[PDB]
C-alpha cells in the first residue's frame, strides 16, 4: 500500500484543466516525488461534496484534504476570504510576497488552527474579469436589482450596490445564466469563461472584476492528517503546493491571451468598467471593511496586514514595473511588436 | 546524490543567491537528506560569470546563473534568461512552463551538456546607476557602464561602453572610476551592493530585464543518472523556488526603494526617446541576429509570438486594475 492515500475534494469542475487541474497538479507532482507512495485522489465538484462546502468536510475528516477558495466559507466567518481575496486587494504577484514573506501563510493558519485546518497556497488566477451581463453597464444605476452570481465576500459589497448576489459553484453557473434565473455572472477570466459558455447568452463582458484582483487557490488540509506526515513528507508538502500554486497562475497566463481572442472573434464586447463606477464599488467595499474591522477581530488582524503591504506594493509598482508593462503595451498598439 | 552547486552570486544577495539554497533545503527536507546539493557563492569554485562552464565541463554538478552571461559563446543562451524588451515574470513563466519554453531551451542546451530549469525570477529590473542625469541619447555616447547579458550589444549601438562583471565585484570598479555607471537588479539588491554612495541617479525601467529568469542548469550526464522520481522531484523543487525567489524580492523591494530614497537616491525614468532609441537598436540587432543563427531564430520567434498575446491581454484586466490601486495609492485613499 502507499505510505499515504488521501482523498480531495475539489470546489471545482472537472471541465476547467486551469483552477480544477491544480489540485490534479499538485497529485501528479507528489505520487511523481515519492514513487507512488504519497497519493492524493481528485474528486471534482459534487463527487464527495458540493463544491462551496468542500473545506466543511476537511473540517469534519470526511476527506483528508480540498482545493477550494476560502471566500466561499465567508458566510461561516468573512475571515475566511481575506488570504484568498476580497474586493480592492493585491494582485497575484503581490498577495504571494505576503503569503511567502510576510507571514501570510502563518497568519491564515493561526485563524484556521480552530477550525481544523492547515492551509497552503494552491493557485492565483491573477486579475478576474469584471463578469457576463446582457446589457451596458455604465453607471451604478445600471447595477441596480441584477440578479448576479459572485464568489464570495464580494455579495456583501454588491448589495449595497443594490445587486442581488446569487452563490453558486462554477459548473451550475450557465444553466442559471441560459434559463434565466441569474442575469449576470462573474467567474474567473477568458479561458474558464469560455469554456463554461456564458458568452452565448450574455454578450458584454466587463473588466477588471474589481472583487478579486489576484485571489489565491489554497489547498486545505485537516490539521489531524497533515500533522501525522512525517516532516519529509510535510516539507515536500509544502514545496509541491508552491510549485502547483505558480503552475496555475502560469497556466491562465499562457490560456487567457488566448481565449480573450476566441471570445472577440465570436463576437463578444469587451468594456471598462467606468472610473465612477470602481469608485464607487470601492467606497461601498471601505464601508463594509470599516464595519467588519471594528465587529470581528481575526478579521482586522489579517485585512491590516494585508493593507499594511497593500499601500507599499501599490508605490513600488508604479516605478519599474508600470514604465515597462505601459511601455510594451503602447508598442503592442503602435505594431511595434 | 551528493552535488556541488557553483552560484554566479554574492553571498550577501538572500533573493538572487539564496535561491539556490532554498533549493537545495527544498530538496534536502524532501528526501530526509538523500539528496545534498552542496551551495558555493561566486568565486569559491569557479568565477561567477563562468559558472555554466564548469558544469558543461563536468567540474560540478549544477549551478545557478543567468544564462545571458554566456551570450559571447552563443546569443541563444540569453534568450530564456533575458533579451532586452522581451516580456514580464509572469509572461516569460507562462512560456517557460506551458509554451514549451523549458523544452525548447532545453533542445539548446543538450549539446552543451546542460539540463536547465528555471531557478528565480527579479521581476522588471532599474533602469541603473549614474553619476549625473541623462535625458538625451547623446547623453549615454561613451559610459563605461556594466551591463549584463546581449544588452552589451545593443548598448553599443547607442554608444555605450559595456562590461560583464560578477555581482560582488561591480562596487570596487565603480568606486575607482573603471566604470561610469552600472546596472545589477533593482533596490533590495542595489542597496545592498551599495552603488548609491558612488552614483546616485536611479534610472527606471531597466528595459534590459523585463522579467529575467535565473536558471538551475545541470550536468546532463548527473541529471539522466538520477532516477526518474528525483528527476521529478527536481523539477518541482525548482519550480517552487523559481517562484520564491520573485516572491522574495516582491516583498523585500517596496521596503527597499524607500530607504534608497532616504539615503538620497535620485530616481528618474528613461525619457520616452530613450527608450524609443533602444527598442530601434534592440529590433535591428535582433533582426540580425535571426538571419545568422538559426538556433537564435528558434527561441526568439517563439518568445515573440506569444510577446504580442501577452502584451494584448495585459492590457485588459490587469492593466486597468493595477492602475485603478496605483491612483488610489497616490490619492491616500489606501
Ligand atoms: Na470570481
Ligand atoms: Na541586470
Amino acid at each position: 500500500a502507499p505510505k499515504v492515500t488521501w482523498r480531495l475534494a475539489s470546489s471545482f469542475p472537472k471541465s476547467l484543466d486551469t483552477i480544477f487541474g491544480g489540485a490534479e497538479v499538485l497529485s501528479k507532482m507528489l505520487s511523481e516525488a515519492t514513487d507512488g507512495n504519497f497519493q492524493i485522489q481528485v474528486f471534482s465538484a459534487g463527487e464527495l461534496v458540493p463544491g462551496l462546502q468542500a473545506a466543511d468536510a476537511v473540517t469534519e475528516g470526511t476527506v483528508e484534504c480540498c482545493h477550494t477558495v476560502g471566500y466561499y466559507y465567508w458566510g461561516k466567518d468573512p475571515t475566511f476570504a481575506l488570504a484568498a481575496a476580497v474586493p480592492f486587494s493585491l494582485s497575484a504577484r503581490g498577495i504571494n510576497a505576503w503569503h511567502y514573506h510576510g507571514g501570510g501563510i502563518d497568519l491564515y493558519n493561526e485563524f484556521l488552527s480552530q477550525h481544523n485546518i492547515v492551509a497552503f497556497p494552491g493557485g492565483n488566477t491573477g486579475v478576474q474579469m469584471g463578469g457576463w451581463f446582457r446589457r451596458e453597464i455604465n453607471t451604478v444605476a445600471d447595477m441596480q436589482g441584477l440578479k448576479m452570481r459572485v464568489g464570495g465576500f464580494a455579495g456583501k459589497v454588491m448589495e449595497r450596490l443594490g445587486v442581488v448576489p446569487q452563490q453558486i459553484a462554477g459548473g451550475d453557473i450557465y444553466p442559471a445564466l441560459e434559463k434565466g434565473t441569474i442575469d449576470a455572472t462573474e467567474w474567473v477570466g477568458p479561458y474558464d469563461d469560455e469554456k463554461l459558455g456564458f458568452f452565448k447568452v450574455a454578450p458584454y463582458y466587463y473588466y477588471p472584476g474589481w472583487w478579486e484582483g489576484g485571489p489565491t487557490v489554497h489547498f486545505m488540509f485537516n490539521k489531524s492528517a497533515y500533522e501525522g506526515l512525517t516532516p519529509t513528507y510535510q516539507s515536500l508538502l509544502r514545496t509541491a503546493c508552491h510549485a502547483a500554486d505558480a503552475n496555475m497562475l502560469q497556466l491562465y497566463d499562457w490560456k487567457n491571451p488566448t481565449a480573450i481572442k476566441s471570445l472577440v472573434a465570436q463576437g463578444t464586447q469587451l468594456r471598462p468598467f467606468s472610473p465612477e463606477i470602481l469608485q464607487a464599488c470601492f467606497e461601498a467595499a471601505n464601508e463594509v471593511y470599516a464595519e467588519m474591522e471594528a465587529s470581528n477581530p481575526a478579521f482586522k488582524k489579517i485585512w491590516d496586514s494585508i493593507k499594511a503591504f497593500r499601500s507599499e506594493h501599490y508605490t513600488w509598482a508604479q516605478i519599474a514595473e508600470y514604465n515597462y508593462d505601459t511601455f510594451m503595451m503602447v508598442q503592442q498598439n503602435a505594431g511595434k511588436l
